[PDB]
């Protein structure tokens, strides 16, 4: 005898499964309880948590609205219209100049799809190198020839890099790079870049040769959506992103193309017009995906409502008035910053003026319940030299300036523990974790961050109704 | 003026977003007040989507558990751990010889991830081909030769087919392709195949021919599990799986791996261990994917402990039963069921002999709320008109429906194709014509009715229907 | 000091190098001593070889007659076009119809120059299997999966196979085998194919597909010419060749390509024309090769005017004539040949019912002066010792051999193979063994000795017996 | 019935064929009564050409010596073993740390069958820049992405440049390029840069960013057996070369690879040895190629005793003096030399700072009977009409010019280039209105009077002037 639907498929989690429970609630407290600065990550709202977690997960639906492969659509179809509608609005885009496709299931797909509908196996590439800030996806093989990402791997790929005086594009180099190397597919675009992007002389470099132009905008889409930083839609023929990093959605991807006529270009024939749609569409299916993941693009869809209001403007640009104000007080303090500041909602901070690497500050911070992530800066081959730092998750909790000023002193108490540690014990792998271990320095720190995190809201959930409240 | 947290961020759906709350709200209606067969789909359970809809989506947890590329991971590292074991158990592995990897986000990204593990750009695969039950990505490409498939792109695609007389899978015609096209890869399981798989056979092809053994159980994975389908981990090297179809859980996929000693080969040396687990995870990042889903690995774990539990053996052995019963009731009625008859979850009804396409059936049913999806079968070449319509039971027996209730979605069905040659017969063939029959007519409007009643019978997981929007 | 120009550039080769002038002398006299069978071996004239050994050697002309990139190719072009020309009227081609570039530098080179003009890499091709007679360049890939030649690297390969019982092409497993495979390219012809080729199925089965279709006539080229076979040209979009086997002339290849007009055909556009003539230039040049080698090109447009004589096509009724009485003397004694006969120049002859391999029989004719070549049959696997033995009529009956005196060619093998057969048994089967019995033996002796004297009661073309070192 | 085999087997060339006859003794007449200065070609020696035309064209021999895939291969094992010796010889070798293939049919044969011995497909390649100096198999594609050779199709190319400025090659860019680009392979070598190499610079970038390090010495090889410029073989993996330019031999390839044991490395381990003989063997067959050439390998082993003599040192040295001589005169009168000068045997004469096309003056010349050919020069894209014209010496100075001689070609030369710009100030500096220059000149007429009466005198290797049909 099967068990009756009520108790199997209605039972609370908390009573089917105490072990996950217990572990959601310890991710909720830790989430409450720290310094959250990976730069990719923020708190979503809970009217996106409740769209992702629903029934919508339930149905199969490849295709396009009015166009799919199984019955019953009728309102996923609705839902999927809404949510493309609401991403053209939400960065100011004509429907008769830009359409785009909310079925990639996170960014690396919402990437490669993009590459498969205009490129050939072994086509040519640009990006940004990764140490010098670009994406995995982007065409990541190491200084040391080994290809790590599949762009590197089904493609061909050749990085560009920042100027190592300046820590910008260096917009002659990659000139001369994409005249040399002729790539069919230039991006622009980073995860670690702290400045933006001159997306005009993108556009000339790739007419100068003859590639097409994407921009992947996932780290910065909501600052774009608020149009607090540079639009790549002016210059780019195809723009990706995700929508869990600064856009404050679900975990998804979106690839935005344009359509109508082409603007005049000499050699092209007069009335062309674009042919990216069906490309695109087709690449992200049949091509690559199965079925769409309903209960995301109705997330989604939430999101980018949430997106297009003056609140998220002003979300905006206070994440990048925090990422200033930090950058401030840590160059204060004397640290080396990439480009000497920011523009928008990071800094990437250098480490090996001080004799550190990433990996022992990304660690200690860890211990003391700031969360950062290690990060490769110019020069390094495959521990790097910096950590980067993003304001949006803790700016959604409602830190303003003076609060990231304070995160500034954290973070300054941080490294100088982890000298202090470096010093006594050594700069040695196995040496300095013995710094690590009963540490009340540590614990000091570890408790002061967590009396100041505590403290301010949380999106998302009701702490009031959580588990963990000590 | 930034909104306060409380405002933007802690307010509910139905205040922030009427819109889309209405539309799921329609949307759960619909899921269960129709006769819900598409073979893979399933209604999942409460406690999987409260995972699901959860802040493990706000982690960055690239990496494995213990080795990441971010800190603050203690509590996800525990919930990763938890999912693959609990993955090993409800198949019933060996830790020390199978592995297995649950960041996919679908079950397209894990075989695509599975492929990028052992084989270079351009390697060679064969798998069942779709008209005879294999899947888009095992290597789809047309009969007119248009590649459709990123796995007919990236790598070299052979299809083996079934027998155009029985249905099954032509097992000679394998082996010899096998022996000729020398694949590196061959996989097995498929979509729209109505029998069990001869593992066996497919292992002593693989070793004729030196090439690795993969298995999609993405459609029969729950009845794996439930020990109520052929193993294909008896002699598969890699198995793949998505995890939202008859295992009953969410939207992702899973890629298990042997692990340890190489059972004794001619030539092989001794000693000699399997090598796919660095491979494999190397695979899904970081070369294709990025961050993983959390809250799907999250709810996945809920899946997985709740599909090891004895309800759902029970479970599996009902969805057999039921779509036996159902191609039962069908073929009474005279219809054509490839290889006449099931032994999973599925039928896939051949319609070419009543001169129809998939596509009317499908258009029908749904005017009607039964919800299937047309299918190819056997020398079908067109996907928006295919010549079949493919039947599961997973989904309604998850609301609790037994063998005499799928009789009854059988006489449903029987009404439903009966009204569709009725609508041919007057207005024809041509979908302009037939469309204009399917405008106020009276036999729809009462069979739609009876569904809807016959449908509200039943209980449904996943939301309480006494608390949805649109009752009744 | 520089030597003077009449000291290292006049002085004949056998003053400047007496040991090379003493090898050629060798094998001038190895070459009209002995009983020359390779297939694929012939006597070429006198006067290819004065325009071979010419100052033409001097002479860069990268491009095309009229389209050069470098000057001073007044006569080159004149010497380039003449053989163009008088490649189509060998071939009874119309001008409109059909185009030739005579740049290649052997058959290899001229393969993978026409598959690069009309493949992108990894585009799929279907050749004749090696072992079932088709050439390395037909995409040969072994039974074990070890790509080959790089027409199975650069392209991917499947190849067909004759019948395993008849050795005739099976042209059901070839429909069959190509609507799945979908090929860009199938190639007819072969290396060790003893029948004619049924061009008009092979049309059928690339219109089925959608396929190219290539003619490889290297080996029957002369008999082409001739009309002794049929004709490639009628079914066939483009038709490659070597030039020294039956056709008689020097080492080099040729590409032919169809121009003009395309024949109706549903779907097609009106008007259609095709488009090979440029893509095949530009794939020999600049693509794959460098300058021409213009004394080749002379030498085969001496060869090209010579084949189309009358004496020359009696000269290819004779080869045919001579191979199947050849082929009658052997069966009579109950050797197994493939497919029971021919209908070319050659006999392939399966050695395995006798327990011999190839090379076994090729190394005892070898110290007998009969020059064949081991080579493989149905099922081989081994290159160093296959089961086969290739015999081929051009050389011979270059030198003016008839049918008696083919009998006699029969005979002498017979005796070849038997004394193998006997030394196998004496000393064994293994090659150490073996090696031991071809010492100071009477038999081999005995049949070296008449094997020359058979030999020295002929013309030789190409040199003059009478002013040759080694006399006798 | 056939024709005996006296008339058309033995039958000299001008009675068989008396049209290609006649074009041979025309050609014969133009090399002897012209100024012939394209750099890759040279005047061999009537020893090769007796060679080359020879018996030799009728044997199969593919395999290495002693390990043939046919019989009858006693004498050209030989020849083929003495050829790999000598060619060990001439270029100072031992054959305990170099090996050679003598098979390739050409330069580009053997350069993609180096290629493909070492490198899977798409395999990566850097090497100089066609319009800088470099060869079309080193990889070329147009600066507008246009993929010319076969190299930057089945293998993905980068070239690197010379500077901008000084001509020279820009070893820091090189270096930056190949640490970005991560090559698998290097190739240094060109067919018109006018300076020696630094292979040891090449050898530090190749392995600081893990590549190996290919010559293709194919223009200088003459120079290089002579040892008058640097050896390749102190620094490369492999050297690639023809043996027609400066080497003064047959058109045939070669490829040199390295045997024994690895000189130190930190990331090797001890005892490693070089791994190249199979896979360059392999290679060239059976991968590429088919039956060797055999006249060819045996004229260029002739050659390459040639080029062992002190008389061909000689010869080398005069080479290069004469080419020194030349440019010296050049920019004397005030042209402009790429890189101001030479280090071989050619100059690179940059014709835009005269406001004309190497296509005009080419084709001035060619009508003057000076033979010359336009090229490439540093930013070029047009290859109808680039902006320079390249020089070489080695042909005239097999005819016996010394550098008094070369000096008088100069003038020829400023001659031939004042004449052309005459006419464009005059008929204009479009072709439609240029080529209206070059009928009825009457100072055209006396430039060729000149240039013939100055040619006629020199003596020519290759043939009897005294037997030539033409001899006005
Ligand atoms: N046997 C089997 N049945 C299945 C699937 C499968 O993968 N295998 N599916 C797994 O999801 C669904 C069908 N998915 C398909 C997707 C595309 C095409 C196809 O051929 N598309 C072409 C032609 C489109 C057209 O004619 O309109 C194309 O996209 O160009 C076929 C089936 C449901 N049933
Ligand atoms: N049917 C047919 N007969 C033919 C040829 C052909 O191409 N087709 N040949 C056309 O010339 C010659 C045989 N050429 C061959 C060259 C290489 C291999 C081969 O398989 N080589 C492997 C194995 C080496 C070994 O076992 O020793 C290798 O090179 O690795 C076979 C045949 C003569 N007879
Ligand atoms: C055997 C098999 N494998 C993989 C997949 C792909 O899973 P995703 O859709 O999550 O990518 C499917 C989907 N099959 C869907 C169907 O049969 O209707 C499948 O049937
Ligand atoms: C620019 C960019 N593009 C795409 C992605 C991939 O998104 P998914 O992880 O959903 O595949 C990232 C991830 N960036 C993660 C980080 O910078 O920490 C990214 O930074
Ligand atoms: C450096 C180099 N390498 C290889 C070749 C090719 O040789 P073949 O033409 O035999 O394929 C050339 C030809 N160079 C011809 C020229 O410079 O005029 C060459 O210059
Ligand atoms: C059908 C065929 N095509 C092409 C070639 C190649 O020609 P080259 O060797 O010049 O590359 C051969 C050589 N076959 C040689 C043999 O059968 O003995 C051949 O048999």
């Amino acid at each position: 005898h099967m068990d009756p639907v009520s108790v199997w498929g209605n039972t609370p989690l908390a009573t089917v499964d105490p072990e996950i429970h217990d572990l959601i609630e310890k991710e909720k407290r830790r989430q409450c309880r720290g310094i959250e600065l990976i730069a990719s990550e923020n708190f979503t709202s809970f009217a996106v948590i409740e769209a992702l977690g629903s029934a919508l997960t339930n149905k199969y639906s490849e295709g396009m609205p009015g166009n799919r492969y199984y019955g019953g659509n009728e309102y996923i179809d609705q839902i999927e219209n809404l949510c493309r509608s609401r991403a053209l609005q939400a960065f100011h885009l004509d429907a008769q100049s830009w359409g785009v496709n909310v079925q990639p299931y996170s960014g690396s797909p919402a990437n490669f799809a993009a590459y498969t509908a205009v490129l050939n196996p072994h086509d040519r590439i640009m990006g940004l190198d990764l140490p010098s800030g670009g994406h995995l996806t982007h065409g990541y093989y190491t200084s040391g020839g080994k290809k790590i990402s599949a762009t590197s791997i089904y493609f061909e790929s050749l990085p560009y890099k920042v100027n190592s005086t300046t820590g910008y594009i260096d917009y002659d180099r990659l000139e001369e790079k994409a005249l040399d190397f002729r790539p069919k597919l230039i991006i622009c675009g980073g995860s670690a870049y702290p400045r933006d992007w001159d997306y005009k002389r993108f556009r000339e470099v790739a007419d100068k040769c003859g590639a097409l132009l994407l921009c992947d905008m996932a780290h910065t889409s909501g600052l774009v959506a608020a149009q607090e930083v540079n639009s790549p839609f002016e210059y780019c023929d195809i723009v990706t992103t995700t929508t869990h990093k600064s856009l404050r959605g679900p975990r998804a991807g979106m690839i935005f193309y344009r359509k109508g006529p082409k603007p005049p270009k000499k050699g092209q024939p007069e009335n062309a017009v674009y042919d990216f749609e069906d490309k695109i569409n087709f690449a992200v299916f049949p091509s690559l995906q199965g079925g769409p993941h309903n209960h995301q693009i109705g997330a989604l869809a939430v999101a980018l409502k949430q997106a297009a209001s003056p609140g998220f403007k002003a979300y905006a640009k206070q994440v990048k008035a925090n990422a200033v104000a930090l950058g401030k007080y840590l160059m204060g303090k004397g640290y080396s910053l990439v480009t000497g500041g920011t523009e928008n909602h990071l800094v990437l901070w250098d480490l090996r003026p001080l004799g550190l690497t990433g990996y022992k500050v990304e660690k200690l911070c860890d211990l003391c319940n700031i969360t950062v992530n290690k990060n490769a800066v110019f020069g390094d081959s495959s521990a790097p030299g910096g950590v980067r730092i993003g304001a949006p998750a803790m700016t959604s909790r409602g830190l303003v300036e003076k609060d990231f000023e304070q995160i500034g002193e954290f973070l300054h108490r941080a490294v100088t523990l982890t000298l202090e540690i470096q010093k006594e014990h050594g700069k040695l792998l196995k040496d300095f974790n013995k710094g690590l271990v009963n540490n009340k320095a540590i614990e000091d720190l570890k408790a002061d961050v967590e009396k100041f995190s505590a403290l301010f809201d949380m999106p998302g959930f009701l702490v009031s109704e959580m588990k963990y409240k000590d």
